[PDB]
């Protein structure tokens, strides 16, 4: 299943903030940051257990954590999802 590409620079500032915290290894804003994402719908390439982890992308002015996420892979693949894993774009770091 071909995924859409999105340029890192075109993402919301908060998504880019997350990408920067991942590169730095936190400290993260949420306790659930870093947990395994299981890809149970096969939207990302299918891999072995624990290949993917999710990180929250801050949504200014909820009260809650919200829906926006980055998912990373085991070799450093990065994916954007604004909608709690309903959709994914592969993040292009070169634009």
């Amino acid at each position: 299943p071909a995924l859409a590409d999105v340029c890192r620079t075109k993402l919301p500032s908060q998504a880019q903030d997350t990408l920067a915290l991942i590169a730095k290894n936190g400290p993260y804003p949420y306790n659930r940051d870093g947990v395994v994402f299981e890809n149970r719908e096969s939207r990302l390439p299918k891999k072995g257990n624990g290949y993917y982890h999710e990180f929250t992308v801050v949504t200014p002015g909820s009260n809650d954590r919200g829906t926006r996420r980055v998912v990373t892979g085991g070799y450093g693949e990065q994916y954007w999802s604004p909608d709690h894993y309903a959709t994914f774009q592969e993040i292009d770091p070169r634009c």
